[PDB]
DNA sequence: TCAGACTTCTCCAC
DNA sequence: TCTGACTCCTGTGG
DNA sequence: AGGAGTCAGA
DNA sequence: AGAAGTCTGA
């Protein structure tokens, strides 16, 4: 539980509300109990020419990783435990994606209890929809109603 | 001069480094002293769906205007005097765009003296090229060399 | 003349 | 099984 | 920016 | 994001 500087969070929040992205998605997984897995993500996009800025962020945050894919580099953070602790400090300074942050945190806290009953799993899948709704959902496929069709078995 | 909150300057600097922009232009102006007008500009582009965010900027900064462009809205600030005061306070928090900001402030200070001899005017025009080079210039047309050709003709 | 108010354009960086 | 590191793709919003 | 995938070690 | 412009009034 590394604590982050307030002035660091303020700048970062402004950068996140601009080029950052708080994603929460459902992926097919035939090896899990409900044939679907959850994926919470903290993304910060920037062009590869300025990938160094993303590298500096891996150190300041501590955990996380930067990937390249063409003329664009991406800082990711999918690891649950540090993600919850990170957003919990970042959230009060967001002005655009603040709603997405509180939703992701709520999912993370209700993550173990959502592996027991299918209805509790569907409820979380609903919370996932409430995040893509706020975002610019363009290429989203697997939703909560997708699970419902498969869950009926 | 207006003083801004550090908390506001910290958040905004990140947003400026993210989706904001810092421009320096040399516009053709036949009714000008040297057939050209200098227009320094600080802008924050954002989706019109989130225009309210740009509307708050006008109140928080105290100046500037917000216009549309289809699905794109822009908060511009070209008024030289409050611009100089704003970028002076925003610069220490800029990371990706601190170099451009200090160059704008550098131009503004030497602006009335630039209207003297063309050689002093052209030096400032070269300082505009520096700002453009730092930015991801794609559709730039008028540079200092455009001015040089015109003034060497008269 | 001039300087601020308003719009149009276009690609790549998200 | 279940998590995280890793790549790839699309379409506007800068 | 917002997703869609894949794959291996644990 | 980063330019290209027009148009008023003082
Ligand atoms: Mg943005
Ligand atoms: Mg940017
Ligand atoms: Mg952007």
């Amino acid at each position: 539980n590394t604590k982050y500087n307030k002035e660091f969070l303020l700048y970062l929040a402004g950068f996140v509300d601009s080029d950052g992205s708080i994603i929460a998605q459902i992926k097919p997984n035939q090896s899990v109990k409900f044939k679907h897995r959850l994926q919470l993500t903290f993304d910060v996009t920037q062009k590869t020419q300025r990938r160094w800025f993303l590298d500096k962020l891996v150190d300041e945050i501590g955990v996380g990783y930067v990937a390249d894919s063409g003329s664009v580099s991406k800082y990711r953070l999918s690891e649950i435990k540090p993600l919850h602790n990170f957003l919990t400090q970042l959230q009060p300074f967001l002005k655009l994606k603040q709603k997405q942050a509180n939703l992701v945190l709520k999912i993370i806290e209700q993550l173990p209890s959502a592996k027991e009953s299918p209805d509790k799993f569907l409820e979380v899948c609903t919370w996932v929809d409430q995040i893509a709704a706020l975002n610019d959902s363009k290429t989203r496929k697997t939703t909560s109603e997708t699970v419902r069709a498969v869950l009926d078995s």
